[PDB]
């Protein structure tokens, strides 16, 4: 099964002890090391990691759990591919190493990007790929959340997409997602992901 880096699990025992919960049955659970939080370099099972986000949200009736979790998170979770985003000239060439790359944060994983005559705006799709998981609702929302907080840094401060779109629908409240996210957001959709306008993905690192 596949391996996804464990900086991907920054935060959970902070927001897991916010929530008043403790972490270490979970992580038990799910056959996370503890400690691994922690660890540079290491990786997690993703299939596990994704089952603990939704074992979470479930128990804890925390239905923005993933989108909390990524006050915790944003463009450093990415390691070595961070490295490399923060090279590129403009926003789009840093999305655009991050998606030929994302392989390294998990093999699972697959970013695709597409600009087409017919349609408004550069889109980043997105999708997770393991055999045997549920769908990773909670999984897909920290990775659109933290998707949010890679535009801010790479983009400037005020640097927003122009819509992200789930496959499910709304979970956690209206305020959550504007919160995390920001713009418009479309649920309920044949795609996940989020656009850029031109004018920001031709912007200058
Ligand atoms: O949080 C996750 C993955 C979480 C989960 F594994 F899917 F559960 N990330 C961070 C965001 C992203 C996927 C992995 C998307 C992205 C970008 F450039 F599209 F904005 N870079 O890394």
């Amino acid at each position: 099964g596949s391996l996804i880096r464990a900086t991907n699990l920054w935060g959970y025992t902070d927001l897991m002890r916010e929530l008043g919960a403790d972490p270490l049955p979970f992580l038990r659970r799910f056959d996370i090391p503890p400690g691994i939080e922690h660890q540079e370099d290491a990786f997690m099972s993703l299939a596990g990691f994704v089952r603990m986000l939704e074992a979470s949200a479930a128990e804890l009736d925390c239905p923005d759990f993933g989108l909390r979790l990524a006050r915790w998170q944003g463009l450093g979770i990415l390691g070595p591919v961070a490295v490399i985003a923060r090279n590129a000239a403009t926003l789009f060439g840093g999305l655009e190493a991050i998606g030929r790359y994302l392989y390294v944060h998990s093999p699972a994983l697959t970013l695709t990007v597409s600009s087409t005559t017919a349609r408004s705006n550069v889109r980043f799709g997105y999708e997770v790929t393991e055999p045997g998981i549920p769908y990773p609702l909670q999984g897909y929302e920290l990775s659109m959340a933290n998707a949010a907080r890679m535009i801010r840094l790479l983009g400037g401060p005020q640097a927003r997409a122009r819509v992200f779109s789930f496959r499910h629908a709304q979970l956690g409240t209206d305020a959550a997602y504007r919160e995390a996210l920001g713009c418009t957001v479309r649920f309920g959709r044949t795609w996940c992901g989020f656009e850029v306008d031109h004018r920001l993905a031709g912007r200058p690192i």
